[PDB]
């Protein structure tokens, strides 16, 4: 019950009398945990006006930095006892660190024979970083160029649909079973549905569940709320060099949105275009590696933002594409993933890999070239190389097995 | 610098930008649903001197479209790149005397002025009319970063599928123009409008529009990177119908008083020139009877 | 003063009146048959700095009426003798782009701007009204003498009883104002038009012209005698209404070219206005489709493409167009 | 009677008859048509109407329709109402050639209606009705040998 803050300065401190301020502004992010997070936000707000007059000139003092700090006390205290999910958090980034520099070396091919505006990006671009669901963050390459979120959009607007229209409504237009032939996909299974909300052809029926009442504008506005939700107010545009293409060029999925509706797969009273234009919409919306980090970490905790803490996805939303994106997600190459990674995670024609590790951490990487299949080289590799050295599969961790890193000691 | 005492110019800036808060404003261009979301209550301002000296006051990082402010910068872009005499070959440089919507032309057959809704139309028309809708949107874009020193330059497809489905008039204008031959040959009316939604939606910061603005006062000359993004004459020319044309039926009553280049946007942006020293933009949603904003017009005066 | 080695100035005008002087227009004056009996060889050009330092070259010293270029002139006595909200309740102050005849009001029921013809009845409505019709017309001509300095100021008495016998347009204008009530209370419409005629048909030199434009270029103060003629709000008024209004539909294509305030003249006159600079008055009775003298717009487009007078020059360094009074 | 379509008329005024795609979304901003209607289907069914096929022995019997109370001749039908055939006449003297409505009325005093193709709805009440053909039109949108046979 008593506030054991004031003894809890002292171990924070490292025993000396005093200390330099500009010691405390620097070198207090090596936690991982950035200084702007908006839970952290009320501390550095009113210190900015109070230095004008406090009879000291640059002295922050212990008395009144405790009053201040009352409501936000909980959080520091695992922040800096290394009571996070994963502590030693400079042994995870130095790894993590090595096998960017490693996997840099590779270089595929093929970044994008369609949608002419992401054959101008850079092949040589790569970078990752990482969120996990305390918030702690680590990024290190390109993460600040924006790209877009094609095909990552899919697992998140799935999530939308379902969480607010339920389970039983929105499956009973889209299957939940891989097809295991390519992501375009041509073809409908035995039940006359698309076959996963991952494959085009179902990404543009559950894109027709959402708001199907109001108009294009709201419909739009309504999904880039909740992902901007998702993503803890961080950068969110709209690529409408991308959204042009895709759309004047985009050919294949003007034929299944035309195919659906001939198999009359669609609601009751939907127009198939406007379905089909918020699928090029959402489609277009980019993020960057940074910002787009904290989706995937939305999703690998039970729904809820783990920066602001919001509650923005049921837990049954995400248990539900969770165990979608683990065998659709990555469309034929689901199983060599699967096989390798055993993790879920979202392929896209643009570089990305939405990956996500349930109840640890959420990736996000970017490299614009591609395999055969519609996946990032560079970025499988990395996935692959990170289960194998940090026991993220699945079926790991089986009683005691070999060392495998410290084991949650 | 310009101006050696801004200090002292920002004293002035912030006490009348507290003198003109307490004023209410008209509608808030509610006759497109997207617009209507806007809080009324926003107000900031920014301003960009030619040497780089810039200051921000209010809420300046809440981003809003270049509804109509992007009309002088299209317009630059194309003299730019095609030259004078090609450009107003298919558009007049006159004002109208009507409102923005003016579905009319001048005696000649083509539209009055750049800075008219019909006049718009025929300058993104111009825009390397031989590619497709991703280059014709990139190249425009391309310009615009520059001109704004690589600042925040976004996108609002709320605003922009909203206006798409709703921007009738606009429609009427598209379809008017290309019964009265008033585009080049061989080039789509769709496309042209199309492009000119997507440019209209254009989402810029207060900071990013400031240097925006204070590049035509810096003549095709970013203050802040160095570059020389347009041609002397293009800016010499988009100020002369900015000012004569910027602010449609309000173009007098602002040259009047204010007697500067500047162009309103329904959005409430106020696009403000003062050539040879900076360049400001005010950002006010509630606008007034004639298409611009209350406040922004006032504070201006 | 403002404009040192003036040979070198006054030369480079030369050379520009030369070349203007063989493009041709046409279409003097459809309507006022005294005007259309002017010579249509006859060409003129004068200036005169704002400290005095003045030239003159070609037809200078052959009076012609003052039309239209009386406009911003008796526009500013109004503004100045009764200020500047009094003055616009009854006009606009917005360019109307339907040409000066324009029967034709603005939204809120006012004449769209002092410049058009229905708006200049309604300013020269203003000027002491209370007065006889003797007192109107010499009332706005002793300003009108201190603004050129005590220059010539004559009245074509042809053009007087022409304008009125046959000048209709104002007519109709003025009975159009007086239906929607647009006149201040107590004011006879007519006694108010005929001396919007007479102000029209002042004749002025270019010479004694060129005087006036210099003293607006000015703050009011003549260049010449150095009186205090305007107030300074009233020149700005003026000036800001000459740029956006002077040219009528030209307006636009005038700004953009020259970016001066200049004021249009069936008589051929062009008042164009350089601030802080000097004062010019070109004469050119043959006109253009919008009502424009051909040699006198040719002579200040040709003119601001060499000196850097447009409103928007020296950017940062555009192109060199001589030294600009530095 | 006959009846038909010009497939190559309805093609060339939907990607041709520019001004008609002004009015349908100029009138779309003004909210003039009812309702919960799309504009888009209402302006089609205007191109489409406008190039059905008919002769003039078509188009003389679909006039004496409206001669005869909005009953056809030859098969005695009630197809129109009364009220239909009086308003609709009544528009016609007035409103059918536009501006060449008068001079019309002046010269002619009869309901018909005028068509960029050469034909002239004339209607004579309770008499018959009329259509001539032929393409020349004049400056005002109106057949000139049709016009001048009215006369
Ligand atoms: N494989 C993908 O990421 C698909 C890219 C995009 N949705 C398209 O179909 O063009
Ligand atoms: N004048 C404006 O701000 C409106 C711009 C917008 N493109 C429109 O015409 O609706
Ligand atoms: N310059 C002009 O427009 C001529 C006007 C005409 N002379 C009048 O008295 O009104
Ligand atoms: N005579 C007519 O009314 C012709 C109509 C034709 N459809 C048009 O739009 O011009």
């Amino acid at each position: 019950l008593s506030r054991l803050g004031d003894l809890l300065f002292y171990t924070i401190a490292e025993g000396q009398e005093r200390i330099p301020i500009h010691k405390f502004t620097t070198a207090l992010k090596a936690t991982g945990l950035q200084t702007s997070d908006p839970r952290l936000r009320d501390c550095m707000s009113e210190m900015h006006r109070v230095v004008q007059e406090s009879s000291s000139g640059g002295l922050l003092d212990r008395d009144l930095f405790r009053k201040c700090v009352s409501s936000n006390i909980v959080l520091l205290t695992q922040a800096f006892r290394k009571k996070f999910v994963i502590p030693d958090f400079e042994e995870f980034t130095g790894h993590v660190d090595r096998i960017f520099e490693d996997v840099k070396e590779l270089t595929g091919g093929k970044v994008a024979a369609y949608i002419p505006q992401l054959a101008k990006s850079n092949p040589d671009l790569w970078g990752v970083s990482l969120c996990t669901v305390d918030g702690q963050r680590h990024s290190v390459g390109h993460t600040k160029i924006p790209f877009c979120l094609q095909s990552c959009v899919k697992p998140l607007t799935y999530a939308i649909s379902i969480s607010t229209l339920g389970t039983d409504y929105v499956h009973k237009f889209v299957g939940k079973e891989p097809s295991g032939l390519r992501y375009n996909a041509l073809s409908l299974n035995e039940e006359g549905i698309p076959h996963n909300p991952m494959v085009n052809a179902g990404a543009i029926v559950v894109s027709s569940l959402i708001k199907m009442d109001c108009n294009k504008a709201e419909k739009f506005d309504f999904v880039l709320q909740y992902l901007n939700k998702m993503a803890g107010n961080e950068y969110m545009g709209f690529s409408n060099a991308t959204f042009q293409s895709e759309k004047e060029t985009g050919d294949r999925n003007y034929a299944i949105g035309y195919y659906l509706k001939e198999k009359k797969c669609f609601p009751k009273g939907v127009d198939m275009m406007a379905a089909l234009d918020l699928y090029f919409q959402l489609c277009s919306v980019e993020v960057t590696c940074e910002s787009g980090s904290v989706m995937a970490a939305t999703l690998a905790n039970g729904g809820i933002c783990p920066i602001t803490g919001e509650s923005v996805l049921s837990a049954e939303a995400v248990r539900n594409t969770l165990s979608l994106m683990h065998s659709c997600g990555m469309y034929d190459f689901s199983g060599q993933f699967a096989f390798h990674v055993g993790l879920p995670a979202k392929s896209a024609v643009s570089g990305a890999i939405l990956l996500v590790v349930p109840n640890v951490m959420g990736m996000m990487c970017l490299s614009p070239p591609l395999d055969k299949l519609g996946n990032s080289h560079r970025g499988t590799s990395f996935c692959q190389k990170l289960v194998s050295l940090f026991n993220f599969h699945n079926y790991d961790n089986l009683r005691h097995c070999a060392r495998k890193l410290d084991p949650r000691r």
